[PDB]
């Protein structure tokens, strides 16, 4: 269920309306003349939303229909565009387009005496509508979720070049950023809630650093919504001039100094989990990663073992693909697959001399889909005595792998029903100490 | 989230469309001339639904506003009713209702030429609408919830005595049905998927007794959504001449005679949890109790102990508030009441002579609310040896409560967090030989 707010564009007047559609979007219906008088959707299985606007009682206010139809599935929506602008006195969307896969439907309405709005979007679908109605249509946004497999994108803003390329994704938040940045700026890296370091991205001219600047975010109170900020000329060169870090609870920034064009991305329920573009010199461009926070919590089992190591956590943006153990006698590590591509980490294993043989539990999600672990943990001797899980199997909806390393006095289980695991939590450092999961209902 | 849709009534034409409210529907926002030509909403903090219907081109056919203002928070919407009828060709909505616990709004349009409906409902508050939408207002339905403390009432259907009242809700669900009939109802009994027995609701005429008939519901496939049937004239008396069990799978009866007037209740997602009405000789009248099937899962973990005694489980209905536990140096019986009167059956304490003592630990709901269980597991000796939960502990968000009983070697614990348990299960006989929970993420 969760998805990503994207705008609405257009004025502050009407009522707030929302439609979030229960199968596909595949008919849009509009009455137009100069502006959008209202609106109203079709899904694939027949259901309609209410019409929103056209409530002006003058007649010759109604407005010409017409009737946008989505050819699904072949053809899905994804985006949209237009116009808002002054209409009888009223900020109120004047122009739409609606982007699909295919080909965009539009303009409709008029596209003069406006001010336009696009976005900069990749990998969505548009699930539903929300916006602002009264007489017209004041104000218009979207609703969007990844495609199968995909992750939400906006951006890059800035500059066309950059020589080094970056793109990464996380299984927790980002909870560090460390910015160079002058007037311009000159590098940018993040580190994980798990102390995972990205990048440095940009910083590589040796007779212009920057001064540094780091922003901290509590996961306890606030988490990564979005970023702004400006791009345009530096020495020569366009790049990234100013960025802001928009949390739930405040903007941190802005950074470097705001000059050239400048960016930003009106999302709500959204959780940046990373960043791409591209740098060199400086930091040439930059975009982000957004994932739906869930409506939906996700209940937290465990950790077992012992009670070293440093706490790690991962969390699908998918469904959980792929597990790879290292073992011996104890288990050293773990990694984590998903079917979006998403990639944890190593958790444990830091020891060279001690890593143990690789193990590799394949998945076929989502007809087969983890429901639990199971093992033991006690005593592990290398040159010294730790406190490790020692064995471990991992059960799913079809069958059970495993088991991994070496049986121990002190087993663990979980007699659970009706869940999937969704993510895992625990703690590692040479080795893994401890593990638990994140469930959901199903 | 989880509500009951009720209705809709009118016409097979148009497009479904649905609305749940945000917050509490503050206005009805309609057109009329003879027929409903649409209908939108308003909640309490400014959100609109869209218009649901009024297409028609034809400007004679637009219709009067008529504005209908809900008092909130000292008045909220409880139910509707009003009538369907023929308009120009078509099965469509003609006049409307608005029931609130402090007056009925309406009729608005006309009352001839109809088929009135209306709704034997209590315990209800109104928290979005569906129907079906083209022109006109085709069709009118409600979504349903409980009052605070509340369950959704229906009924009860058939004649005005019967000197034996009767009136139960089960924290799990329906599995029995026993009638006995020839023309008419003579008793009624139900059972538990726990087993336990309610009733003999009438049959006290020792010269007709009827002819016994059985329902037994599958758990794993079906379960009570509703009931239908028919009452009048019996021997002199009105009461219940047919009734039927409806489930999501089919129609089981009509068991009886159907003579006099038919009943029934058109609704969706709903779980019939109990019955209630009055009894004599014969079977007088029958409602129902009803809760939502949530989307949302349970999850169940566990259970815990010694693995004799029958299955059992318990659901709240709202939140778990009272847990009863009889202890000795084991744990003899469990039972547990909620915030809107649901009490289970005592679990365990099925020995006259071996019952502990009891005890009661009292949750303040829902600022204090249940989070897990901890305990210990073993031998116990009576007279003949038993292996069960021993001794026992309660979590709450806020507490814990116990020790009860003696612990034994065999501990348990459940490490979790973000959660909230909505339930218990486990397994009982003389005494408590294993409990688990259900929980949901919060
Ligand atoms: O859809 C645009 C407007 O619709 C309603 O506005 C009007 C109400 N009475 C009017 C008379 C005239 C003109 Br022009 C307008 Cl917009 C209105 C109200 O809902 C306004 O808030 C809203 O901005
Ligand atoms: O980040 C700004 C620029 O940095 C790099 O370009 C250079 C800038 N000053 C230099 C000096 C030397 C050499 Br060699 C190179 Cl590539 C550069 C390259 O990454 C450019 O594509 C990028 O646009
Ligand atoms: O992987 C498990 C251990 O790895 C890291 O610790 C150690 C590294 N080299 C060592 C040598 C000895 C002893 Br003793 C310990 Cl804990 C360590 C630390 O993270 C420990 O907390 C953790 O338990
Ligand atoms: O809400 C009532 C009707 O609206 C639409 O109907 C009509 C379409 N073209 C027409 C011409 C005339 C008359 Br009369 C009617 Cl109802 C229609 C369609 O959606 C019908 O399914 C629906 O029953
Ligand atoms: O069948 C339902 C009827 O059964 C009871 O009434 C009696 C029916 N036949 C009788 C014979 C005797 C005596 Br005494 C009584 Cl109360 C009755 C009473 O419970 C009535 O209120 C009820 O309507
Ligand atoms: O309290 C739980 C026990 O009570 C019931 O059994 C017994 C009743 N009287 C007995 C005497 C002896 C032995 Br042994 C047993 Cl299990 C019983 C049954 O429910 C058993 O399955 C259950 O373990």
């Amino acid at each position: 269920k969760g998805m990503i707010s994207v705008g609405p564009w257009g004025g502050s007047g009407g009522n707030y309306w929302s439609f979030k559609a229960n199968h596909a979007i595949t008919e849009i219906v509009i009455h137009v003349k100069d502006n959008i008088k209202s609106i109203s959707f079709k899904d694939a299985s027949g259901d309609i939303s209410g019409t929103f606007g056209g409530k002006d009682p003058r007649e010759n206010e109604k407005g010409d229909e017409k009737k946008i139809k989505i050819h699904w599935p072949t053809e899905y929506l994804k985006s949209i565009s237009g116009s808002y602008g002054d209409y009888n006195g009223v900020l109120v969307i004047r122009s739409l387009s609606f982007i699909t896969n295919l080909t965009t439907y539009g303009p409709f309405g008029s596209t003069s005496g406006g001010e336009s709005f696009s976005i900069p979007i990749a990998d969505s679908v548009v699930v539903g509508f929300h916006g602002r109605a009264g007489y017209y249509l004041d104000a218009l946004g979207i609703f969007v979720q990844p495609v199968p497999h995909g992750t939400i994108s906006f951006g890059p803003w800035g500059g066309p070049a950059g020589d080094d390329a970056f793109n990464f994704k996380v299984g927790s938040w980002i909870k560090d950023i460390i910015i160079y940045a002058d007037a311009a700026i000159n590098s940018i890296a993040f580190k994980d809630a798990n102390g995972h370091c990205y990048g440095k991205f940009g910083g590589q001219d040796p007779n212009d650093i920057g001064v540094e600047k780091k922003v901290e975010i509590d996961g306890n109170l606030e988490h990564l919504k979005s970023i702004s900020g400006t791009y345009g000329n530096y020495k020569g060169f366009e790049v990234v001039t100013s960025l802001s870090f928009i949390t739930n609870v405040t903007k941190h920034g802005p950074f470097g100094i705001a000059s050239g064009t400048s960016f930003s991305i009106p999302i709500e329920g959204s959780l940046v989990t990373g960043f791409h573009g591209k740098s060199g010199y400086y930091l040439d461009s930059i975009g982000i990663y957004v994932k739906p926070r869930d409506v939906e919590g996700s209940i937290s089992i465990g950790p077992w073992g012992g009670s070293g190591g440093d706490p790690w956590s991962y969390t699908a943006n998918e469904g959980i693909n792929q597990i790879i153990i290292y073992a011996g006698s104890n288990i050293k590590s773990v990694a984590f697959k998903d079917t979006s591509g998403l990639d944890s980490a190593t958790f444990g294993g830091v020891n060279p001399k001690d890593t143990g043989e690789k193990n590799t539990v394949s998945i076929n999600w989502p007809s087969e889909y983890l429901t639990s672990i199971s093992g033991t943990y006690g005593q592990y001797k290398f040159k010294d005595v730790f406190t490790t899980i020692t064995s471990l199997s991992f059960t799913t909806n079809l069958a059970t792998y495993g088991p991994f390393g070496k049986a121990s006095a002190t087993s663990f289980s979980i007699p659970i029903h009706n869940n999937m695991v969704v993510g895992f939590h625990g703690r590692a450092g040479d080795y893994l100490d401890a593990i638990g999961i994140f469930v959901k209902p199903d």
